[PDB]
DNA sequence: GGTTAC
């Protein structure tokens, strides 16, 4: 039960909780840190780029998104992250651009002097409509392997940041 | 862990 006021307090710290679990700020990840850790986003899907299997290394398939949240200016691009399968195809299914995703267990790392998120393998998701959507079905079915069971703390989270993103884009 | 992605 927070609004647009107290979202703001908790990201502008970088660090923050929702539930049970431990957040960083968009912002704050692209600190460019050297030393890989993992940490944990939530965050309006800016952009992304459809499944697809690698087609070198070890293969693996993968989907590409862009997280943005108000800690970003509503012109940045935001955080690249590349979720990778080695067990299949079971990553977050994405329709449009605007829909809120939470990720659990993403490893931040430099590539050509950016910040770059990697997924761990046993990484978990949770993926919301695009609530300012003339559409109803903008969330399609998930597959259910790395799927989170959410309440309505991230619920409520999910609808501040798509309302947030909504009015700095409208 | 960070090759696949780029």
């Amino acid at each position: 039960v927070i609004d647009s006021l107290q979202l703001n307090e908790l990201l502008n710290a970088g660090e923050y909780k929702i539930g049970e679990l431990t957040f960083q700020s968009i912002r704050s990840s692209q600190e460019l840190q050297k030393k890989n850790t993992i940490v944990n986003l939530f965050g309006i899907v800016k952009d992304f780029t459809p499944s697809r299997q690698s087609l070198h290394g070890t293969k693996d398939w993968v989907t590409t998104v862009y997280l943005w949240d108000p800690t970003c200016d509503t012109s940045s691009i935001g955080l690249q992250i590349h979720l990778f399968s080695k067990q299949g195809n079971d990553l977050p299914v994405i329709k449009q651009v605007g829909q809120p995703l939470l990720l659990h267990q993403i490893t931040l790392r430099s590539y050509r002097d950016r910040t770059q998120g990697l997924s761990k393998d046993q990484f978990r998701y949770a993926l919301w409509p695009d609530f300012s959507s003339n559409s109803k079905d903008t969330l399609c079915p998930q597959p259910m392997p790395r799927l989170m069971k959410t309440g309505d703390k991230e619920e409520q989270f999910a609808l501040l940041l798509n309302k947030i993103w909504d009015e700095q884009t409208n």
